[PDB]
């Protein structure tokens, strides 16, 4: 799977990104966060910390519907790459 490790990387780079470098993210609060999307693929996006949902869907990992208010996966790929990763 080179297109799925595209996105396995993506989400690898993002984490490595979040625990290390951006000390306005916690690491832990958007492990627990996107681990939520691996019993429900979307949900009420006030499941999630404001900061940090801002944060996943600026770094394309989530998508926003703002009619229905719900957060996803951008894509599968990212969803498998979740499922796999957490």
């Amino acid at each position: 799977e080179t297109k799925l490790e595209e996105e396995r990387n993506h989400l690898e780079e993002l984490l490595e990104k979040v625990e290390e470098d951006y000390e306005g993210i916690n690491y832990d609060e958007v492990l627990e966060a996107l681990k939520l999307f691996k019993d429900n693929y979307e949900l009420p996006k006030s499941k999630i910390k404001r900061k940090i949902r801002i944060f996943l869907i600026k770094e394309n990992i989530l998508f926003l519907n703002p009619q229905k208010g719900t957060l996803k996966p951008q894509s599968y790929l990212v969803w498998n790459a979740i499922k796999r990763m957490l």
